[PDB]
C-alpha cells in the first residue's frame, strides 16, 4: 500500500484504489497503473521535476528504504499477475531490488522529491510508476 499526497492530489496504484479514490476520480491511466483522486486536506509532498536514475525506495516487505540506479520511464511487458492481464505498462522504471504486491505504493525518491511508486516486481527487478511527467501534480 501507499499514496503520494502533493497539493488537493492523492496519487495511488490504479489497482488499490478505494471506493472514495474512484468517488472523487481526478484522473487514470489503466497502461500507467496510476490514478489521481481529490483529497480536501492540503498535502505536502514535493513531486521531483529531474531525470535522476538514482534514488531510495520503501520495500514494506523489507521494512527498509534501498538506494536504486533505475531506468528511464518506458513501455514494458510484465509476467505475471493476478486479476489483471499479465502485459504492457508505461512510464515504468526498472530497478535490481525487492517487490512484492504488497509493496506497491511504497515511494521512490531522488534529492528533488518524489519520481514514481512501487507497481511491478519479480525476478529480482522493482518496477516504479513514474509521476514526474504530471507536472499539474504542482498547481490548483
Ligand atoms: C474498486 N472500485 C471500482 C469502483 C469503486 O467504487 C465506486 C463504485 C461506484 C461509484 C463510485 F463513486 C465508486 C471501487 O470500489
Ligand atoms: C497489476 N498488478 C498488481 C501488482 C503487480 O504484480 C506485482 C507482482 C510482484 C511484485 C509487485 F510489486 C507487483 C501487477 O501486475
Ligand atoms: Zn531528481
Amino acid at each position: 500500500s501507499g499514496a503520494i499526497y502533493v497539493g488537493n492530489y492523492r496519487v495511488v496504484n490504479r489497482h488499490l484504489a478505494t471506493h472514495n479514490d474512484w468517488a472523487n476520480l481526478v484522473w487514470e491511466d489503466s497502461s500507467r497503473d496510476l490514478l489521481v483522486s481529490s483529497t480536501t486536506a492540503q498535502g505536502c509532498d514535493t513531486i521531483a521535476r529531474c531525470d535522476c536514475q538514482t534514488g531510495v525506495y520503501y520495500c514494506s516487505s523489507r521494512r527498509k528504504h534501498y538506494p536504486v540506479s533505475f531506468s528511464k520511464p518506458s513501455l514494458i511487458f510484465v509476467e505475471a499477475s493476478e486479476y489483471y492481464p499479465a502485459r504492457y505498462q508505461s512510464h515504468l522504471m526498472l530497478a535490481v531490488g525487492h517487490s512484492e504486491p504488497g509493496d506497491c505504493g511504497g515511494i521512490l525518491r531522488c534529492q528533488h522529491g518524489v519520481v514514481g511508486i512501487v507497481s511491478t516486481g519479480g525476478n529480482g527487478l522493482v518496477g516504479f510508476a513514474d509521476v514526474r511527467d504530471l507536472l499539474w501534480l504542482d498547481e490548483e
